[PDB]
């Protein structure tokens, strides 16, 4: 038994069609952005080229400097943002 | 009522539910069918998003480019078909 | 002499949906008409995956549009695990 | 000059997409040498439509982790996290 309380900024994104070299994550002001693009390449059906951009407003209280991101083997992008707090060792 | 099992059955199907019908262009180029879709940044549930893609399909042999038609379901599925 | 250029067109208009069900095998998926709805029922028992063990279930109903008869509903399932239902 | 190795030194943590799920629709619990997540959500994506999504996930715990350390939280954007 484990309690499921509410938490901090955190999202997941399906980006399976893009390689790690085709994905950029950046903090611009109060926003995290995600930009993904791949040039035309063949797939099962024929040829395809894809691009998207996503912007999320960082909630108040959240340190834009502690935004982390990670990509899973299955093509799942996560971005997390902890809340600001007093620096420590 | 009574459950009826559903009968299992050039033709392509594309999920374009996020694009307005006007944001989608389909054309035959030589022996290829091309589909382009694009929309500018607009809010959704999560924040903001813009999208684009381009797809190309080779027409199978014995299919006149003039036969190629396309349709869009209210559910946002693009279908492109061609008579042999 | 100019060479003609293709001019792109916006597509025109029946009921048609797509679903990604790759996590289920064909025998784990059931598609049926019940009344004025099409239904999709998928389930798989716990099987190991990348992150450990997972069991899944998915259910979906679509209201069929007016004038469309349940007799004319068909489905297809792609090698890529995409389910298409039309009428 | 000669390159010197730099070590990266850092634990259990997983993330699950649970958008639209109510916290009442999710249960997390430690059972033996495993963490378990049971979740099921229903809604009507359109007025006459219906969707139900259910899953049951079990993760093998890293050796020795006291289940009193196993915590969980749910983000506003609907990501469930479990840490140990």
């Amino acid at each position: 038994q484990v309690p499921t309380d509410p938490g901090h900024f955190s999202v997941l994104l399906d980006v399976k069609h893009f390689s790690p070299e085709e994905i950029a994550v950046k903090v611009v002001g109060e926003h995290v952005e995600v930009h993904a693009r791949h040039e035309e390449r063949p797939d099962e059906h024929g040829f395809v080229a894809r691009e998207f951009h996503r912007r999320y407003r960082l909630p108040p209280g959240v340190d834009p400097a502690a935004v982390t991101s990670a990509l899973s083997p299955e093509g799942v992008l996560s971005i997390q943002a902890a809340p600001a707090s007093a620096q420590a060792p």
